[PDB]
């Protein structure tokens, strides 16, 4: 009784048809997407909660997973599952959800249902439980036709098989209807007429308008309020309801400025629901002021405790990152998920008009049970077979453990590896030019395990360091090619300590370029950032980043050796 409820989330890569699919389920029932679509189908109430784009480090995904009891993975019948929906799927498994895989667009010519089944199944290499991987039902669809079926040759005349699968395989909400009222805010919304809107799935009890209630946050603070309106979902809309009970995904009004993870409880029996997720950062990196003599050249405006507050602004757009204070009052220890995470932060921190010095990314070590541990992660690589012998030995040098390989049959091959983040850092740069830029690479954090004894091979080559400040002349640069490749041509402005090229030998060579050329080496942010040794820093400015030593003079460098 009152358990005909099906709270399910939906995951789909762009243009894989999740808007069309949900739309068909709506029009064929008794009732861009909406955040939640309520569907009445034969006295069943199915809530389809939407998942955000592949780039949402705010932590909305895990909030969504906290409201649903299953997830709906929509996959193109030809393209198969995309690595963009990787993490959203990962978090679904992390919340112990058993997925329902919908392979739609089955009507397109060359659709390979059998193949995309394997791909999805293999994609569940997300340390996914047997329970999750075994018996995930496969509903084939053609959303643009409104047709579904358990087989793709044998298809129903409507979306009935999909409805049935949802009813059959999605568990009812694990809630008690008779307990005292309890509801955690999962998402927020606003209406200039209604005010702040709190959205979530009622964990316990019931709620009516004008009900007296107590709000308790994650730390333990409490405040009393009276709910104004209880908005239930019906279609793509929200209507005022006189009663909402456990299991219902509803919207509440007039509780003031609700914060996410606040728990709305009956005035007595105030019980805060546990704060849910946190993506522990695995890669640390230093953000420093531009100590360089080019302090305010192109960099619009930055002092010490200026960009610091910007490192207190990105702190809620993402909780996978941390920001700590270093002894150097002009440098800060900011950590994150991967290197790509901290990378793009800079990329339009640059377009934001900033200038900063940044070290090389290092993995965050953790000591557990006396044994130090480092982050390992799963890597899938898609290269041409002319590169497979090359990229294999490369990862092997980076302490990569081979787990699986699968030839394309058409000249390519997909490789799978278990590798510590330590050895994977800055490999994307080497990888691309190694595979001539046709190869592809994807990564996903797996687990912390005992550190692999040893270190990753260092840069081997030394660097050409400028001894003074001035304009680089063609007469000197031509003589420098006798000892390696350089980073600029005639006319470029350089200072002392700045690295201008790559030494042919292993040692650092202090050279002057002040007293026609071969094409200079231009490095992108990530390409350069993978070139950096522990005694160096990248200097980033809104038009182009440059490279330098930590200690600018040759006198200071000798002391630190
Ligand atoms: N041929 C074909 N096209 C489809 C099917 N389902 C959806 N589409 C098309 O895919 C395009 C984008 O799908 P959409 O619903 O927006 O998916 P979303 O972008 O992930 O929300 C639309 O133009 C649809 O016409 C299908 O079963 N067959
Ligand atoms: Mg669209």
């Amino acid at each position: 009784m009152i358990e005909k409820l099906r709270n399910i989330a939906i995951i789909a890569h762009v243009d894989h048809g999740k808007t069309t699919l949900v739309d068909k389920l709506l029009q064929q029932s008794g009732t861009i997407l909406a955040k939640n679509t309520a569907i009445k189908w034969n006295d069943y109430r199915i809530n389809i909660v939407d998942t955000p784009g592949h780039a949402d480090f705010g932590g909305e995904v895990e909030r969504v997973m906290s409201m649903v009891d299953s997830v709906l993975l929509v996959v193109d019948a030809f393209d198969g599952p995309m690595p963009q929906t990787r993490f959203v799927t990962k978090k679904a498994f992390a919340y112990g959800l058993k997925p329902i895989v919908v392979i739609n667009k089955v009507d397109r010519p060359g659709a390979r249902p059998d193949w995309v089944v394997d791909q999805v199944f293999d994609l569940f290499v997300n340390l996914d439980a047997t329970d999750e991987q075994l018996d995930f039902p496969i509903v084939y669809a053609s959303a643009l036709n409104g047709i579904a079926g358990l087989d793709h040759e044998d298809m129903a005349e409507d979306m009935t098989p999909l409805y049935q699968a949802i009813v059959d395989h999605v568990p009812a909400p694990d809630v008690d209807l008779d307990g005292p009222f309890q509801m955690q805010i999962s998402q927020l919304d606003y209406n200039s007429y209604v005010g702040v809107i709190g959205i979530g799935r009622i964990k316990r009890g019931k709620v009516k308008p004008n009900q007296q209630v107590t709000i308790i946050d994650s730390e333990g603070k409490t405040r009393n309020a009276k709910v104004g309106k209880v908005l239930g979902h019906l279609g793509l809309e929200r209507i005022e309801t006189d009663l909402a009970e456990a299991g219902d995904i509803v919207a509440i009004t007039g509780l003031g400025e609700l914060n996410i993870s606040d728990t709305v409880c009956d005035t007595q029996n105030v019980e805060a629901l546990p704060a849910l997720s946190v993506d522990e950062p695995t890669v640390s990196m230093f953000f420093c002021v531009n100590t360089s003599p080019f302090c305010g050249k192109e960099g619009k405006f930055v002092t010490s405790r200026q960009i610091l507050d910007r490192l207190n602004k990105e702190l809620v757009h993402n909780v996978a990152l941390r920001v700590e204070e270093t002894e150097d009052a002009d440098a800060f220890r900011v950590s994150g998920r991967g290197e790509l995470h901290l990378s793009v932060l800079i990329e339009n921190m640059r377009r934001e008009g900033f200038e900063l010095a940044v070290s090389r990314p290092k993995v965050i070590f953790r000591e557990i049970d006396g044994r130090k541990q480092e982050p390992y992660e799963n890597v899938t690589l898609d290269v041409e077979e002319q590169h497979q012998g090359s990229v294999m030995q490369a990862l092997g040098e980076r302490k990569g453990d081979l787990k699986n390989m699968n030839p394309d049959g058409k000249g390519r091959v997909r490789l799978d590896y278990v590798i510590p983040s330590r050895g994977l850092i800055g490999f994307r740069s080497e990888f691309m030019t190694m595979t001539s830029g046709t190869g592809l690479l994807y990564s996903t954090f797996s687990h912390y395990d005992d550190v692999r004894p040893g270190e990753v091979g260092q840069r081997q080559n030394g660097v050409l360091i400028s001894n003074g400040q001035g304009k680089a002349v063609a007469f000197a640069l031509f003589g420098l090619q006798d000892r390696g490749k350089l980073f600029l041509g005639h006319g470029a402005e350089v200072y002392e300590g700045q690295i201008i090229g790559i030494h042919s030998r292993s040692n650092d060579l202090t050279v002057n370029c002040l007293t026609v050329l071969v094409p200079p080496i231009r490095m992108t942010l990530e390409q350069a950032l993978e070139f950096i040794d522990d005694d160096e820093l990248v200097e980033v400015t809104p038009t182009s980043i440059r490279i330098r030593k930590r200690h600018l003079t040759e006198n200071d460098r000798r002391r630190a050796n």
